[PDB]
């Protein structure tokens, strides 16, 4: 046809994900991801894009046929310097390279990328889009941590949050479902996939998120702590042999849902789960038992709360997750109902009683999308 | 009179705090503190209590003549070993000194007034009250934070848990004041003083506290930080010349309201506000927004809450941060009476409009007494 496509990528430290997608139809044309990156097959980024172009082309896709309009590039981190969609230059780069101590973890591999990317490509405009853009306007009380005020503006340490993307799609899908003005609604948005984070959203604008200065913070994740006193890093470097990095690392890979149970997976744990597994059972009720709190939590920073929307992996498909998450909180409003949640579903669809207060929905996030919409209007429409 | 009484001491790194006490009838024969401790008149911690001596006599006790049945010592933190009032001797002691990883900060000082007192009054039984005893029982999905198991369980990192003298005394009072038994009520206890932690409270058990490994998590707090992303010390490590020791430092000493304000006293806080001092509103809003989180989150972990009281120097006394700590909770099924919230008010008190689906009440706490009564009841009763 005479349609525009996106080519998205999420460039990751050992893998790389990829979706080639129309932003007026929504339709992927292709998508898939190179994985194993540097340990096997395809040792650096270069080889990976190169991969997933034979990738594209063994499904049937080529590049120069296909209407190619733009290269989204999703980066984790924009700090207090990159918020808005932004156009890719050396110059930009430059900047983006002063964020690495931010994010160490999750910025690194997309300006590898970034790098491969306009080289392979040069012939279309690249466009970064920020997980903590969403975010950048949290209100002052929300977005301060209450520490030692000249060394947070010197290192610009602040709850940032992550998700941002998912976040406000979802914010966006959940008032268009209820057939109701953004502006007008009060929400709570719960991302469960391999992160979680939880946001609380007053029409446009964020009101609070749970991650923070970096990914690591809030709810409970497949490899990552969530929230935990501080106090454990120097507790642990003052008795267990660990330097700061190596506990920093625990946290991030070695802790969540694998830390207490050895499967990062759902539906894995729920199958330890049912054979009797006690290690699965503590690990699920310790996430659940966080996530509740967050929801809490939210309801009392919004006051009133219209809609609380589940997304991501675990969000749309685990049935349990959701009804454990909300159940006994009639009086706070939430009634959900069991026919409406049944697993496998697809679709934007409410999960809630008829009568209850607060409206509760799975609302499907299309991250890929979104960044394919944002790249589009940034070159002029 | 023939009246017995309980020496309670709190010794701190650079104080220590005595009150001389009859626990039946909970009046005061004296009450002081000897500061400045090893900077001065009282070089250490043997001249503090031989100084404490001279303040109980120059106000009128003679502690021979006084009825002294035992000397009550506050210790923060029991780890998992002792949860329950100790008697002690030489044993207990150096099983004590097995917890001083687990609170390097606060663990220590407790034990110097210990050796003291031992020495200066060897004619009575000494006993140690716990902090976290309260909490040693906190549910599995509560206390466990979500890391590696096995690191974990071997070096007992897990929500310990703190002010639980005052947590308890709280709900015990609490319950005789709407004269309903202890056993049927769900309940939140906000403390608030220099250190603040709230708790969620099922009958005689609770469910969740703010505090966790240390008294650093949770509430934001006079010179502490409460909740903060783990990685601010990683970071700092990698940017600002410091070492984990530094950072854990500023955590505990330079951060909570001091660190966004310069100062630590909320009447002194509610000053600079008035005078339109900005970072003063600042920090008091940061400290607002936590507030209202831990009320929600644990309004979500009881499901059914029929009481939430305010307890020490601030929530006793400031009737700023209770209304606004509540504020914009009707729907939640909060709503607080201003007649009612006055200022400079004493004893228990409801604060709460009568229709108020949720009880709202001040509360004052009284942890010297309640440690003179759990030493009492150890040693016979
Ligand atoms: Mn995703
Ligand atoms: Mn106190």
């Amino acid at each position: 046809d005479g349609a525009r496509r996106v080519l998205v990528i999420n460039s990751g430290s050992s893998s790389l994900k990829f979706q080639l997608v129309d932003p007026e139809s929504g339709v992927a044309a292709s998508t898939g991801i190179v994985e194993r990156i540097g340990e096997s097959p395809v040792p650096d980024h270069d080889a990976a894009l190169r991969r997933a172009f034979d990738m594209l082309a063994g499904d049937g896709v080529d590049l120069n046929t296909a209407g190619l309009v733009a290269v989204g590039h999703r980066v984790v981190h924009g700090g207090n310097t990159f918020y808005r969609p932004t156009v890719l230059d050396d110059a930009v780069i430059a900047r983006l390279h002063e964020l690495s101590e931010l994010a160490p973890l999750h910025n690194p591999p997309a300006l590898l990328g970034i790098e491969v990317a306009r080289r392979l490509l040069p012939g279309i405009a690249h466009v970064a889009v920020f997980d903590t853009g969403f975010f950048h306007d949290l209100p002052p009380a929300a977005a301060t941590y209450a520490i030692d005020r000249e060394l947070a503006d010197r290192w610009q340490i602040r709850r940032y949050g992550f998700h941002g993307t998912s976040h406000r799609y979802v914010s966006e899908q959940a008032a268009a479902f209820l057939d109701r003005p953004l502006r007008g609604l009060k929400q709570i948005v719960l991302h469960l996939g391999n992160g979680c984070s939880a946001s609380a959203i007053a029409g446009t604008r964020p009101l609070d998120t749970s991650m923070g200065l970096t990914p690591l913070e809030g709810l409970v994740m497949g490899t990552r702590s969530g929230d935990i006193d501080p106090s454990v890093v120097s507790y642990l470097c003052h008795t267990a042999g660990m330097g700061v990095d190596d506990v920093e690392s625990m946290l991030n890979h070695r802790s969540g849902v694998v830390g207490l149970s050895g499967v990062r997976d759902f539906r894995r744990l729920r199958e330890l789960i049912e054979s009797g597994d006690g290690a699965a059972q503590l690990a699920y009720s310790v996430f659940t038992h966080r996530l509740r709190k967050y929801i809490g939590a939210y309801l009392a920073v919004l006051g009133h709360t219209d809609v609380i929307s589940f997304t991501a992996g675990i969000g749309e498909n685990d049935a349990a997750v959701r009804r454990d998450a909300v159940s006994g909180m009639e009086e706070l409003g939430i009634v959900l109902d069991e026919r409406r949640n049944l697993p496998g579903a697809k679709g934007a669809r409410q999960i809630s009683a008829d009568d209850s207060p607060i409206t509760v929905l799975v609302v499907p996030t299309n991250e890929e999308l979104a960044i394919a919409r944002d790249c589009v209007r940034v070159l002029g429409g």
